[PDB]
């Protein structure tokens, strides 16, 4: 068992289907080349490898394993999908949980996770990484993607505002009072969050001295964050995967069209068409260039 409160993933991967995992030099990828099945590589692209031939999303590591969602038959409504767990070298798969879920995000010990209970009822669940103690936590769900240390934070169902739980205590309370939709808290001093008062604009917050600026223009569907930029997808009539700084500086238009799946890592920023279901990838450092994946 793990002894620190690890988090399987970063920023907002999770919200993004999860599709890119960053974990002690290796990235564990559903590769979009190969029916999105479950692949291991080095940080950089390079050593591209197999790891198992079920189909992955919502993507999560440790130290010795790789916890992940299958499709036994999109990522983010009803399919026949199980909680499932392998060793970080390809050994040991197992499944945790059979039943339909989504949204899986590891917290210390424990997967806390989107389970079905009919195709439109959905509640909270948990379980621990050996596949004991699967618990019911709420019957309504609340969003577990953005992880920090014991804590996840997400929009309070009924009042929109931005919640904190904490895994060790089992309880909750308001973190920081917005409308929220899809919160990335990368520290108290870093909320980020699409802002649902101004139709998703989304907006840069310190908790502790409340500045909250608006860092994009109306309509955002989507985004991601790694060090202090945002990359984000624009919608409407000139759709666009963007970045901007969180300051307001460096604007720049990455690629035309509608996409979706927005993952970090070190190296690279994915991203995926939402028509053609093709995936780019552009530095995260210095976004600009675009890299395709296919083939």
């Amino acid at each position: 068992l793990n002894s620190s409160y690890v988090n399987g993933n970063t920023a907002g991967n999770l919200y993004n289907a999860g599709l890119f995992c960053e974990s002690d030099g290796e990235v564990f990828f559903s590769n979009t080349n190969d029916n999105g099945r479950l692949y291991a590589m080095n940080i950089d692209g390079s050593n591209i490898h197999k790891l198992s031939n079920d189909t992955a999303m919502y993507i999560n590591a440790d130290k010795n394993y790789v916890y992940y969602v299958r499709n036994n038959n999109t990522f983010f409504s009803y399919d026949r999908n199980s909680l499932c767990r392998i060793k970080r070298n390809g050994h040991g798969s197992t499944v945790l949980d059979p039943d339909p879920c989504i949204y899986a995000s590891l917290i210390g010990n424990y997967i806390y996770y989107l389970h079905y209970d009919t195709q439109t009822a959905t509640s909270l669940y948990r379980i621990r990484i050996d596949g004991e103690e699967k618990k019911k936590i709420k019957n309504h769900y609340l969003f577990t993607c953005n992880t920090s240390d014991r804590y996840f934070y997400y929009n309070n169902p009924k009042n929109g505002q931005l919640y904190r739980y904490d895994t060790a205590s089992q309880s909750e309370a308001l973190f920081y009072d917005c409308n929220c939709y899809k919160p990335v808290v990368l520290d108290d001093t870093n909320v980020y969050y699409m802002d649902v008062n101004r139709d998703n604009a989304i907006v840069h917050v310190n908790i502790n001295n409340p500045n909250p600026v608006v860092l994009t223009e109306a309509n955002i569907e989507h985004y991601n964050v790694y060090g202090s930029l945002i990359f984000y997808q624009r919608g409407g009539d000139n759709p666009a995967l963007c970045v901007v700084k969180n300051d307001g500086t460096g604007f720049k238009e990455l690629a035309k069209g509608e996409f979706c799946n927005i993952n970090v890592t070190s190296q690279y920023v994915y991203f995926t068409d939402f028509v053609s279901n093709k995936e780019y990838c552009t530095s995260t450092q210095n976004p600009d260039t675009i890299k395709a994946l296919q083939p």
